[PDB]
């Protein structure tokens, strides 16, 4: 029933710097922050993939390194939720990438394991992530202006 609200002086102004016809060009801070979020997601993926061998079986998190029953592999690909980006850039999670985006990024194998688990994320991958981020943010903000129109808040 209750609702908490935290007040903090952190705001990113001028989120959209310019317009290229219909598409929106976003402030560098936002693209950088979202790319940082996704590269941290990938780093977490690699960290958990290494933890699979580093940590003993008795210390594997139930939904992180493995599925709810304890199996590390389900069907052909990896089962744990650590190897999946289900909330930040879902379009780049191994279980739901268009094959073109995977071949551009070169980010996963067939069994869902992260490529180059010890190495960091490359810069080619980062610029492709920035492209995907621009596309996603454009679609999101168009959906949101659509909703604001539909709820009668904005009115012509
Ligand atoms: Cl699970």
């Amino acid at each position: 029933s209750t609702l908490h609200e935290i007040k903090i002086d952190h705001f990113i102004p001028e989120t959209i710097s310019s317009f290229s016809n219909g598409t929106m060009i976003f402030n560098d801070k936002i693209v950088n922050a979202f790319t940082d979020h996704f590269v941290s997601e990938v780093n977490r993926m690699k960290e958990a993939y290494q933890e699979l061998e580093t940590l003993p079986e008795s210390k594997r998190v139930v939904h992180y390194h493995t599925d709810a029953r304890g199996n590390v592999m389900k069907d052909g690909k990896l089962a744990g939720n650590a190897f999946k980006s289900g909330h930040i850039l879902s379009e780049l999670s191994f279980d739901q990438i268009t094959q073109d985006d995977n071949e551009m990024l070169k980010l996963y194998n067939e069994d869902g394991s992260p490529i180059n688990p010890k190495g960091a994320v490359s810069n080619e991958q980062k610029i492709l992530i920035k492209q995907t981020i621009n596309k996603v943010l454009n679609q999101r903000i168009k959906e949101n202006i659509r909703y604001f129109k539909d709820q009668g808040l904005v009115i012509d």
